[PDB]
């Protein structure tokens, strides 16, 4: 079960119970990949006894630092330490004294999925579209299982793969993508992580596009009130629209949870007619 690392008096020591320390020599940064919150993220490759080299991605944290925004950083490597999904983004390990300071993720070739699909806009079946949202619906899944509440699901905190698979990230501590009860009330659970994959969901078939388009942060919030719903994407079933419905419902008991998400997707992959129904 997710242990919150802020739960212990030292927050430091969740770290390295959770992330294993890596020795700096192994680790070989390559290229600059992004900009983070804390520092460059990089790609590169790290070294482990017998086995090939794994290919990775290194956030770093900049030099610097102050001892606050070194627990903060290093709070993502005590929360992402804790899982083991083929959905959920790997921890490889962490440096976190003597080096400079860093957290190893399995490197995603293909990136943030939001920029992926921009890239790739009209080149995935609704079938292929349809397996990446089931991907990330099980990674979901096993977190809410796990207990945890990713309060920022959204296409650009998912990672893809260089086979197409689709893994939840960004584990540290966004209006349009957030529930009503959350915007308002600070009330986030799995049921306002049901609403923000809803939004996942239009944004994967429309391929990136911007949830509610230049529509601004408060109309977003009133629209949402009078009871719009963004609409389906172009080519995409309506069944599949029905569920984003489902997932965006105004009162959140009534929100699917993803265990059923998973079976509703995996239904209209068995029989891809029925995503019209």
């Amino acid at each position: 079960t997710y242990i919150d690392p802020e739960t212990y008096e030292d927050p430091n020591r969740a770290v390295h119970q959770f992330a294993k320390e890596l020795d700096a020599s192994c680790i070989k940064i390559e290229r600059v990949i992004g900009a983070g919150e804390f520092g460059e993220v990089c790609s590169g490759r790290l070294k482990l006894p017998g086995k090939r080299d794994v290919a990775v991605a290194i956030k770093t944290l900049k030099v610097g630092y102050t001892e606050k925004q070194r627990r903060d950083f290093l709070c993502e490597a005590s929360i992402m330490g804790q899982f083991d999904h083929p959905n959920v983004v790997h921890l490889e390990g962490v440096v976190t004294r003597g080096k400079p300071v860093m957290i190893v993720i399995e490197f995603m070739e293909n990136g943030a999925l939001d920029a992926f699909l921009r890239k790739h806009d009209g080149q995935f079946t609704v079938i292929q579209l349809v397996g990446m949202l089931r991907g990330i619906a099980a990674g979901m899944r096993y977190l809410a299982d796990m207990g945890y509440v990713h309060r920022d699901l959204a296409a650009r905190n998912i990672l893809v793969n260089s086979n197409l698979v689709c893994k939840v990230s960004d584990f540290g501590l966004p209006v349009r993508w957030t529930a009503p009860e959350a915007i308002q009330y600070r009330k986030f659970t799995s049921a306002s992580d049901v609403w923000s994959y809803g939004i996942v969901m239009w944004e994967v078939m429309s391929y990136g596009e911007r949830p509610y388009w230049d529509m601004s942060n408060q109309d977003v919030i009133k629209a949402i009130e009078e009871g719009y719903r963004l609409p389906a994407p172009m080519d995409c079933p309506a069944g599949l629209h029905q569920l984003m419905l489902d997932c965006w419902q105004k009162e959140r008991a009534e929100r699917p949870k993803f265990e059923q998400i998973v079976g509703i997707l995996d239904k209209m992959i068995r029989n891809p007619n029925s995503a019209h129904h």
